């Protein structure tokens, strides 16, 4: 509808720079001619335009590096959700208005253009997009530091609700290509797998394997407002030569060419599993691929640093740790350590006992579920066959390490077989959890209750032996994406009255307290929360069709869908509120829209089942004329990084409904914190932190604390005794039972009443009379419009601890042993020296 | 060793533009600098800066074909030899030069950074060659003409000699980009494959197909100095995402993800094959794929045309033969027959009939070889299964066919068995150069005795039916890669005496025969000759060892090794003078290096024998010191469109070998006699035409002629009468029988031997006395230097037919019904109106 913003200046020498660097790419790297270009070849000249400002900065940050030489951290994460790039890399650069100005003067719009860029959907959710906004942070504070993963051809599928049923279908986001990337095939390397081992003379070696070549491809990661531009380095695998070709002795050439095309496979799709684990072989296999080829380049680098050179020299490995911190995300990428130890002592030639005090001086690892079905645990035929060697490795490490726990227990022979990294019994296993707080010098999890439950249950045999190790290091999300990016009016009310330094020092938002009783303030917060609301609406009437009421409370739950997370207990709420105003038609109720949006895992049947049984309530629901426009169910399709940065905005209610003790932090429930949605919430995740924050008279808390979760454990759950006294609760489920919500298949439902009834693994009943309860208080206050706003005032005035600067620096200080830092990078400026 | 030569001006502004541009991409493109970029870095900122000079003159030659509109040539072929890109397209923007001192004053060679580039190796050898000489002539002549085929990942096989035999190894030329092509995503089509017919109500319809992509790529093909950049477009497959993915009720979300590179394979991999048939689904599938997807994109500009607008209207595809020319290149897209009759007949509803006037009236078909191995009659099985409407639509204009074969032949019931496209038997099968002279309005042969042969003997009942469609064009090379780019001194030299015309219009050479007793001219032919050998040697002592004599006569055979084109009589020559100076060691004869060079298909046994035969040779004659360095046998490994620009320079002998009435052309001698090497040939091929343009005083024409072949079938071969009458053969069958020449492994020879003896179906022994007697006058007038020159003068100065521009100003006035033009398109410039 309108805006001019402090997107940065538009100043005259760099608009006009811009346009003809703009009409330049088109011409030349597009091939394209005005009267003939679509707004996709405009999108791909203004990307190519924005990424000119960069490479500058790119080149000079990693020369100075060299320099320099600083402890390098590695951020090795099998995902990494980054969502798209341009308005980010024109935030970070300070871009954002004049190119804004410069695509005016050419008769474009930006936003278009901005949307016609692809996701890069390069994760899962919530591990993948802190792996993301991470190393948003780690530039930003000026560490050299390098993300590494896969670059996989076809990421998390994209979604489509056919029937209300999920079809799946591939994201072929390379598809147009990518202007941010930048092959490197020079920097080709090998992985090996499969072979044998060897034991002679002088040492193990890992003999008779297989090539695969791993193809690094780097994206620039820049810094907000300081000219440093880190690197994201993606491997791709590819097929041999040689081998993969020549081996003879007939067996056809066109066969042995399109063969190839199976070790290539090993980049091809990211694994979709939400929180569960798939033993497959092609998953280890990336898992192996990441880690081998990465550590080739962390001992390349350190092999240089100046020690190439001198420094001490007779190489030196002792320096490793105080050269290289490399940061494990989830356990995916724990083969790091047998690896390490593979290099260091097979190739490398140091004794077992200095490569580990090397290998757990430089790794560490951050836990990220306590939920036992997402846990490691590979077996051991699987390692044997592709890894024999670092297999090998794995029992010497634990042979070593449970020689420390019986001389440190003596006689605790239980203790013995539940710390054993070898998981004994029909299928031996590896617990990779294991593994890596065995050969981790610090361990972590993302919230203060996850890290104390970690202490106190699943890991306490291991905090007993070494509670040196076990740290926490609360979540964070990125104030640049998470504000500044999809909320800029709300960014721009706050620079208004504080200045823009907030933006990288998240904890100033806490002079907004003064204006928490200032009438322009609240009128502007509402204000902008209103025209959010109104330009989502707009965007589902357009994109998606649907209209809803722009102003009722925009209530809002969008994660992956999986049962601790409780898209179930959401849903039957509305089917409550459904049924009261079915009762008393002519009550006035405060009008609310409810969007519930999120991914199943493909074979997850319960995941399927509920977005069913979701679309089927908006089916009665949204056609019921009584009901009126006081209540509407969407389904949000296709849920994914732009689509949360389109809905979270445009949030009044911020469903974050897990069992107590399930969700080990969650991060979107802080993004909606720093948009102006109000939360309602056990005390579950950093949930427990931010109500700390904002104070619980500002937060919606309410269930069941996990206390009480283990006391219903010990009596054992009885979802019938709910059933038998909650008559709105029983109603629910004969309504459910009866077909009423699937007319044309009445039994349709009856996996999930009978799941709720008797295999209630998350408790959806125990929580639903204090749900009802602390639902009919939001609306008591949202109708209370000034006291809305001023409660949305305290909560995002008192977001600054959920800023991923805040974590970094604390990974950086407690962790990893580097000093942030803001001084920003000289200028970008021309030299070629 | 120096140049400075006429590669254009190197003129003040332009070396600096150039500079600039250069140093540019290193640091936007590249993301390398100065002191990190290295040969291949550089030479992609000079690929990318000349590809910059390009596209101006791309874009305006191409909306100036949609103003003015002329009839299109559509040049189909599955094969297309292009070698490398940079100096040709240097060459014809007359950028040579500037480039030259540009990279000078910037510190590199040019000629280190050319050598950088891999070839495009998108072909076999001669017919796909014989498309990329022609894709320059068409530019060249200011034809509206368009190169279409596959994209293969990989093209032709790397050779490599282990042990002395071929190793075949993945061309994979896209490792590390081509700057050359422009993928077009936003274009592309599908391409149906099995399915099913429904008759109904009104037509056919081909139902429940699968459905494969085709992504097209783009090349610029610039003419010669007059600023047309004509288009190679090259399909590439890609699976679609739907229902490769969605189709459902269980079988793994990875699989449908993983299954996709499958639909992919159809541009994997080009066929190895020389001449001979192989009917494999993957290449009936390639040969569909580029005829379906073709045809939309000449549908779709004949469309537009001026029609899409007006000119009459009420669509009248009556002006499709005036609009449009397609010439298949041999029958790998004879598919093109059927499809333009499926597209006219059952989606655009045209009579059969009309539809048929318009097929043969704007097909036109090239045969290419009369060996019958090479022919492709394909099973009608796989037809039915893979396209089940096209073999249908084969089968009535089939019946139709025979139904004027049978009226205007009445009675003769055996021509209609012989003249049917429907080859009856155990397997029955589909004659497609059968489908090709059906339904194309003009077929040509490549040389004057194949265009007879074809009239005469393996068509002379089409050639009676229809006595108008048969004519002959006689193959061409370019004058600007086999003369101006791989002998710039040869070019220079006759720059001098005649000026620079020659270079598109070739005939002017025959000024030169003026000059044929001018002292200077013969001492400059000669040292221009001699240099050229003193590089080649100089490239074999360093990228491949060897050291030879560079004052030897430089006979070279390279072709691929096919048993038609006879490397073993070659063989048989040089195991003669082996034996003929080791009997009389101390006579001086006329000392030669003989350089045999060329692929085998795969599983061609024989041709993978005679690789072995020649290099067991060398491993003999190479170290025998009786030998001295009279005589050394070097087997020039993977030879190709580069090694050819290096070795037919530096050649004194072209060795134009085959048995007569074989070889239907060759382009191979005509490039070899524009560089002043001197032909010993058999009156086969174009090697006749040659000989009667330079008289067959000028050339070494032996062997017998093809009358005298036949006479000798009439007979009966026996090679055992060769065998007892004429002793040095009988001496060299024994010593390759007994293991002379395969000592630790006698027998090792006889599978070449017993054919030789007992299957030679190219009958080597027959012309064994007259080559080795033709031999000996080469080498009388070898050491009478000046004589050899004067014959050479006489070569080089009668090359002139044998141009590609006049093979192309023939198809386009006798076939295409196009006039050529050489008046340059309006300079390059600036306006984007
Ligand atoms: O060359 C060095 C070394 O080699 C040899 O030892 C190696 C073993 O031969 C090899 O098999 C491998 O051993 C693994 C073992 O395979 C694996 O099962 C695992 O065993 C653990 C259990 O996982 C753990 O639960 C616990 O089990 C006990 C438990 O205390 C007890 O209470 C009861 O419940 O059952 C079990 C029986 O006591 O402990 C065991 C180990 O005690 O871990 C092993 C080590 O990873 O690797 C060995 C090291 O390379 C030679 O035998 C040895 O002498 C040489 O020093
Ligand atoms: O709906 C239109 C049309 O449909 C029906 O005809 C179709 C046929 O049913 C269908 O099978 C197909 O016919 C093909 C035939 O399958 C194929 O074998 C081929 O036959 C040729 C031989 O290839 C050729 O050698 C020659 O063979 C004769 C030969 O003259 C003779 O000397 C002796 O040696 O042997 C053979 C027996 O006489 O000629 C035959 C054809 O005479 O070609 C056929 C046509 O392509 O396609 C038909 C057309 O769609 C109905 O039968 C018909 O009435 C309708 O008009
Ligand atoms: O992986 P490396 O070698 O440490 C980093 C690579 O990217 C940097 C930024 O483009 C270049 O300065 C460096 O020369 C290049 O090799
Ligand atoms: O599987 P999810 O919820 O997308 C992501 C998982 O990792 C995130 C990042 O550590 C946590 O905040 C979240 O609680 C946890 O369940
Ligand atoms: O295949 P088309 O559409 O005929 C030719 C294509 O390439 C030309 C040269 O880049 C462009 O002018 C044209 O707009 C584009 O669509
Ligand atoms: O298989 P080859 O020899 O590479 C190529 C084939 O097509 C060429 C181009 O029409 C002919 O000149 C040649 O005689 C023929 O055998
Ligand atoms: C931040 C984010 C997540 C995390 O959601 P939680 O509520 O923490 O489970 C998942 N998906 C996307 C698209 C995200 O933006
Ligand atoms: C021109 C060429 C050919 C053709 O050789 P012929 O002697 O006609 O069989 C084959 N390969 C390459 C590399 C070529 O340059």
């Amino acid at each position: 509808r309108k805006q001019i913003s402090v997107r940065g200046l538009a100043g005259v020498e760099n608009v006009t720079e811009l346009k003809k660097n703009f009409n330049r790419h088109l011409h030349f790297t597009l091939v394209k001619d005005r009267n003939v270009a679509t707004p996709r070849d405009y999108y791909f000249a203004l990307a190519h335009t924005v990424r000119d400002h960069l490479v500058g900065r790119w080149i000079r940050t990693q020369q100075h590096y060299y320099e320099k030489d600083p402890k390098r951290i590695y951020y090795l994460s099998l995902e990494f959700y980054m969502g798209r790039t341009l308005q980010n890399t024109m935030v970070n650069l300070a871009l954002e208005n004049a190119c804004d100005e410069a695509t005016y003067q050419l008769g474009l719009d930006m936003e278009e253009l901005e949307e016609i860029e692809e996701d890069a959907g390069l994760g899962n959710g919530g591990l993948g997009r802190l792996a993301a906004c991470f190393l948003d942070s780690m530039a930003t504070l000026g560490l050299a530091a390098y993300g590494y993963g896969i670059r996989y051809e076809f990421g998390i599928f994209n979604q489509k609700i056919c029937g209300g049923w999920q079809m799946e279908e591939a994201d072929d986001w390379l598809r147009y290509g990518n202007p941010w990337e930048k092959a490197r095939p020079e920097f080709t390397l090998p992985v090996h797998f499969y072979g044998r081992v060897e034991h002679t003379s002088q040492g193990a070696k890992w003999v008779d394997t297989q090539v695969v070549l791993a193809m690094p491809y780097d994206t620039p990661v820049p810094g907000y407002r300081n000219n440093v531009v880190n690197t994201m380095r993606l491997w791709s695998a590819k097929a041999p030569n040689d081998f993969n070709l020549k081996d003879f002795n007939v067996g056809g050439y066109i066969q042995a060419v399109l063969d190839r095309n199976l070790a290539e496979n090993i980049s091809r799709v990211l694994y979709p599993n939400d929180n569960f684990f798939e033993g497959k072989e092609l998953r280890l296999k990336q898992e192996y691929f990441v880690v081998a080829a990465t550590l080739q380049d962390i001992i390349r680098r350190f092999k240089s640093s100046k020690f190439g050179c001198r420094d001490p020299v007779r190489t030196n490995f002792d320096a490793f740790p105080d050269k290289v911190a490399i940061q494990l995300n989830d356990t995916h990428p724990s083969l790091a350590i047998p690896e390490l130890m593979r290099v260091l002592v097979d190739l490398e030639r140091l004794d077992w006992d200095k490569a580990w005090e090397v290998t757990v001086k430089t790794c560490a690892y951050t836990n990220h579920t306590v939920i036992p079905e997402a846990l490691e645990r590979w077996p051991v035929h699987l390692l044997e066959t592709l890894l024999p060697r670092h297999l090998q490795i794995i029992y010497e490490i634990n042979q070593r390490f449970l020689n420390r726990v019986a001389a440190a227990f003596p006689g605790d022979v239980d203790r013995l077989r539940r710390m054993s990294l070898v998981e004994e019994g029909a299928v031996k296993r590896i617990n990779m959890a294991h593994l890596c707080i065995a050969g981790s010098h610090a361990v972590n999890g993302v919230a203060r209750i996850h890290s104390e439950i970690l202490k106190k249950t699943i890991f306490k045999d291991f905090y007993e032996l070494e509670p040196h190790k076990f740290q926490n290091k609360t979540n964070g999300i990125t104030p640049r994406r998470w504000l500044v990016l999809c909320n800029p009016g709300l960014a721009e009310i706050i620079a208004e009255r504080i200045g823009e330094e907030y933006i990288s020092d998240l904890d100033q938002l806490r002079k907004l307290l003064s204006y928490v009783d200032d009438e322009a303030f609240i009128r502007d917060v509402a204000k902008v929360k209103q025209e959010n609301k109104l330009k989502f609406a707009a965007y589902l009437e357009r994109e998606y069709k649907v209209h809803i009421n722009p102003n009722s409370l925009f209530d809002v739950q969008v994660k992956r869908i999986h049962e601790y997370k409780r898209q179930l207990l959401n849903c039957l709420h509305v089917i409550t509120l459904y049924n009261r105003i079915k009762k008393e038609p002519n009550k006035f109720v405060v009008p609310r829209t409810v969007m519930i949006g999120g991914k199943a895992a493909p074979g997850y049947h319960m995941a399927k089942m509920i977005i069913k049984l979701i679309t089927a309530i908006g089916d009665v629901v949204n056609h019921d004329p009584v009901v009126g426009d006081r209540l509407r169910v969407i389904f949000l399709e296709n849920y994914r990084v732009s689509l949360a940065e389109k809905v979270i905005p445009a949030a009044d209610l911020s469903e974050q409904i897990s069992t107590a003790g399930t969700e080990a932090s969650g991060t979107g429930n802080m993004k909606f914190m720093l948009n102006g949605a109000l939360t309602i919430g056990t005390m579950d995740g950093a949930n427990v932190e931010m109500a700390e924050e904002a104070g619980e008279e500002n937060f919606f808390i309410f269930g069941m604390r996990v206390e009480d979760v283990d006391r219903l454990d010990q009596r054992g759950y009885n979802a019938q005794e709910y059933y038998d006294r909650i008559p709105e609760l029983r109603q629910i489920i004969e309504q459910l039972s009866s077909g009423f919500f699937s007319p044309k298949q009445p039994d349709l439902f009856k996996d999930i009443v009978n799941m709720l009834m008797h295999h209630d693994r998350f408790k959806v009943f125990a929580d639903y009379e204090e749900y009802v309860k602390c639902q009919e208080r939001v609306s008591a206050l949202y109708k209370n419009p000034r006291e809305w706003t001023r409660m949305v005032i305290r909560n995002i005035a008192t977001s600054g601890k959920f800023s991923s600067d805040r974590t970094i620096a604390q990974y950086a200080r407690e962790i990893w042993g580097v000093e942030p830092s803001r001084q920003r990078l000289p200028a970008p400026d021309e030299k070629i020296p």
